[PDB]
C-alpha cells in the first residue's frame, strides 16, 4: 500500500535506478502534485534489458504448464488482495475516476484469469508416405508499449499472454503513468516468483532511448496501443524490420442511432460510453433525423449534469486530462470547429486541468472535428437522412476499430453491422491471441 | 497454342493494351528470340484497375460457395486440358526445363484443387456468450477486400496462383503484376484460365507493365488491403515500411538462404539424390549444403560425380536439366560471385562454364558457413558444401543465416530429426525430403455483439 515507493525500472528480477542522471516527477494530473520521482533508464540500460530478456526466454520456453499457470495465479492474487490501494493509485496517477479505475483493475484481473486458460497451449497437432507435425512454440522476446490511458489494463493485455506462452517481455509504459502502467504489475510478478529477466519494465523517455523499443533486432514482436499517428510510426519501423506487430489503435469510432432506436437507452449508452467509461472510444454520434431532435435534447441535458473535478471523489465522472499538451490539443480542435461554424450545444471550459464536456451538433460527417481522433470529453452529433446513410457515414473514416449501432430490430442491426468496415460492432452496446504470441512450426517427416 | 497472342493486360474482363508508349520484347532466355512484344500499362491504368477491383469485390463478396467452386474447377480444368502447350510456354519464357515446368504446372493445379476445399469458409461462428445475460457474441468470416499481388521471374505461375486462387476463393478481388519478362506464365495464361471460367469482370486484373511506369503504384494505392510479394530482401523492407505505415497486411517471401543439413547417421545416397533434385531438377532453394564430417568425403564424391553428368542446353528439350539463366544480368552476377570465391581461396571441386546464356553447374567445397558464396542468394546452378564437426554444429550452422524460410535435415534417427527440426528458426523443416493459415490471411474476422 506504499506504491509510491515503486519508482524504479525492474530489470532482471531486480529494482534498478536509471543511470541517466535525469528524473521525471510523476504527477497527480488533477492538482499537479508529485506522487513520486523516478530516475530514467538509459539507451544502454534498455539494450542490456533486451539482452537479458533474450537469455531468460530460452529458459522460460521450457517451463511447465504448472509453473506458468502458477505464476499468473499468484500475480492475479497480488492484484486482487491489494485492489483497494491499486484502484486508488490508478486514479491518482491516471486521472481516471474511481469508477473507471475499478473497471481497469478488474479488466486487468480478468486478463490474468483468461491467460491461465491457454497456458497449456504449447504442444503438437499430428497431421502420403509423409506426416505433418504442427507445433505451437514461443515467439521469443516481446517489445511492449502502453499509453497514459487505461495503462494497467492495456499493459497486461500483452504482458500476460506473453508470459503465459513461454515469451519474455521488455515493457515500456508512459512515464507519467509508470506505476499503473508498469511498476505495480512488476511487483505482482516478482511476488509470484517470475524468473529474473522474463519481465522487464522500463522507466524512461524519448530523450533517452529514441526508437530503442522498435529498432532493436532482438524482439520478434512490437505490441503497441496508442494513437494511430504513433501507430503509423511504429508500423513503418516494424514492417521494415519484418517484426510481427500487435497494434491496438484508438480509432475514429462511430456510434450510430437508427430510426427505430429506443432513444433513452441510446442516450444512456452514449453518455456511459463517451464519458463514464470514457464499449469503445466514441467520437462521432450519427443519429437518424426522425429521432435527432429528441436524442440531442436528452443527451445534451444529461451531459450538463455530469459532475467533474477530482477523480478520487466517487461522485466525479469527468476527471482532468493527463497533461497540458492534451488540453491544448482538445482546445485547438474546439477552436477550429468554432471557426468552421459548427454549433456548440454544450460549451465547456478549462477549469484547472479539467476540460468540461463539449457537445457539437449538426456537424458534417466530413468536418475536421468529426474526422479527428480526440480523446477529450468532446462529442460530435451528426444528422443522418436514413438508416442506410448512417451506415455509410459510419464507413466514411480511415480508422475503424469499433462501432455501435442502436436499433429495436436486432436482425437489421446485425445486417447493418456486417456492412460496417471494422473488426468489432456492438448492436445496442479468445482463440486468436495465442497465435499472436506463438510460432506454429511445421515439420514434414518422410518414410 | 499461340499463347504469344496473350501479350496484353487483362483489366475489367478485357484484353487491354498499354497506354504508356513503351514496349518490351519477352524473350526466350536460351537464344534471345522474341516470344512476343508487350505494351506497358501506365500508372493511371493501374489506378483504374485498383478502382475497378474495388467495385467488383463488393459484388463478388455476394457469390455463393458453388459460384466460387465452379470458377476454380473450370480454371483448373483449363490448365489441365491445356497442360502440354502451357508447359512448353513456361519453359520458353522462363528458361526453366520441361521437367521444372511440369512440376510448376502441377503445383499450380494442386493450389487450385486446395482452394476448393475452403471456398466454403465464408460463414459465421457463435461462441463465448459473455457474462452478461441476453448478450450474444458472433464471429463472421468475411473477405479482406482487394489484394495487391506481385510475382517474380522464377516460378512465376506457381507463386502468382499461390495468391490469386485463395484471394478469389474467399471473395476478394486482385490486381496482379508479374515480372514483364515472365508475364505470359506469370499472368496472362492465368487470366485466360479465369476468363474461360466465367469469373466476373474486374475480380482478376493482370497488369503488364514495369516499375519504370509504375513506381511504387502496387504499394501506395490506398485501396488494396494485402500486399503479396516474392523477391529480394531490400524490396521487402521497402514494402514493409510502406505497408506498415498504411497498416496493410503483407505476405512477403524473401531470399532465401535454405540450409540442407546432412547428419552423421543419414543415408548418404538418399541425401545426394535429394540434393540434386532440389538444387538442379526442381530448380525451397538449396543455397548451401552442410554435411557432417564422417560422411563428408563420401557425399562430395557422389554429389560431384552426379552433378557432372547432368544434361545442359536447350530447355525445351524434355531431357535437359540445366537450361539458361533468366537473363544476362544474372549470369554476370553469378560469374562475379564465382570470381569472389576463387580469389577467396575456396576449392572448386566441379568447375562449370558459360555456353551462350547457360551456365553449367559449379560446386564449391570445404567452404566456411560465414562465407560470401555461402551467405549469398543466387538462384544459379552453384552449390556450396560446408563441413560440420558435430550434428549440433550442423544445426547451428543452418540457423546462422540472415533469415530462414525452409530447411531440410537428413538423419537416420527420425526422433533426432524432429527434435533438431524444432531447433531451427524456420517456418518449415523437412526430414529426409525435398490450409487454415491461408484462410486467415485472405479473410477478415468480424465480431458482432447483440443485446436483448
Amino acid at each position: 500500500m506504499s506504491f509510491e515507493t515503486l519508482n524504479k525500472s525492474f530489470i532482471n528480477g531486480k529494482w534498478t535506478g536509471g543511470e541517466s542522471g535525469r528524473t521525471e516527477d510523476i504527477l497527480n494530473p488533477y492538482d499537479q502534485s508529485v506522487i513520486t520521482t523516478a530516475s530514467l533508464a538509459t539507451g544502454k540500460q534498455l539494450e542490456d534489458a533486451f539482452d537479458i530478456a533474450q537469455k531468460a526466454q530460452k529458459e522460460w520456453a521450457k517451463s511447465t504448464t504448472e509453473d506458468r499457470k502458477a505464476v499468473l495465479q499468484k500475480a492475479r492474487g497480488y492484484l486482487h488482495e491489494n485492489r483497494d490501494d491499486i484502484i486508488m493509485m490508478i486514479a491518482r496517477e491516471t486521472g481516471g475516476t474511481i469508477i473507471k479505475s475499478t473497471i481497469e483493475l478488474e479488466q486487468t484481473i480478468a486478463i490474468l484469469d483468461e491467460a491461465m486458460t491457454y497456458t497449456g497451449e504449447l504442444g503438437g497437432v499430428k497431421e502420403e508416405g509423409k506426416t505433418n507435425k504442427i507445433y505451437r512454440l514461443p515467439l521469443g522476446v516481446i517489445s511492449s508499449i502502453s499509453p497514459f490511458n487505461f495503462p494497467m489494463n492495456l499493459s497486461m493485455r500483452s504482458i500476460a499472454p506473453a508470459i503465459a506462452l513461454g515469451n519474455s517481455v521488455v515493457h515500456k509504459p508512459d512515464i507519467q503513468t509508470a506505476i499503473s502502467g508498469g511498476t505495480i504489475i512488476a511487483k505482482a510478478f516478482e511476488h509470484a516468483g517470475l524468473p529474473a529477466g522474463v519481465l522487464n519494465v522500463m522507466l524512461t523517455d524519448v530523450k533517452e532511448i529514441g526508437d530503442g523499443m522498435l529498432t532493436n533486432p532482438i524482439p520478434r514482436l512490437i505490441s503497441f496501443t496508442g494513437s494511430t499517428a504513433v501507430g503509423r510510426h511504429i508500423g513503418e519501423i516494424a514492417g521494415r524490420a519484418f517484426k510481427r506487430m500487435a497494434l491496438e489503435l484508438g480509432g475514429n469510432n462511430p456510434f450510430a442511432v437508427l430510426s427505430d432506436a429506443d432513444v433513452d437507452r441510446a442516450v444512456d449508452a452514449a453518455i456511459f460510453g463517451k464519458f463514464i467509461h470514457q464499449c469503445m472510444i466514441i467520437n462521432r454520434i450519427i443519429v437518424h433525423q426522425d429521432v435527432y431532435d429528441e436524442f440531442v435534447e436528452k443527451f445534451t441535458a444529461r451531459v450538463k449534469q455530469l459532475p467533474y473535478g477530482d477523480q478520487t471523489d466517487p461522485k466525479t465522472v469527468v476527471g482532468p486530462l493527463i497533461n497540458e499538451r492534451q488540453i491544448e490539443k482538445a482546445l485547438e480542435i474546439i477552436e477550429q470547429a468554432k471557426t468552421d461554424g459548427i454549433e456548440l450545444a454544450v460549451e465547456g471550459k478549462r477549469v484547472g486541468n479539467v476540460l468540461t464536456p463539449y457537445v457539437f451538433v449538426g456537424a458534417d460527417n466530413n468536418s475536421k472535428i468529426a474526422q479527428t481522433e480526440l480523446f477529450a470529453p468532446i462529442a460530435t452529433i451528426i444528422k443522418a437522412g436514413s438508416d442506410q446513410e448512417a451506415i455509410d457515414m459510419a464507413n466514411d473514416t480511415e480508422y475503424g476499430l469499433s462501432s455501435a449501432v442502436f436499433t429495436s430490430d436486432l436482425e437489421k442491426g446485425e445486417k447493418f453491422a456486417l456492412q460496417i468496415d471494422s473488426g468489432m460492432t456492438h448492436v445496442n452496446d479468445n482463440p486468436w491471441v495465442v497465435e499472436e504470441f506463438t510460432v506454429t512450426k511445421w515439420i514434414s517427416i518422410q518414410k
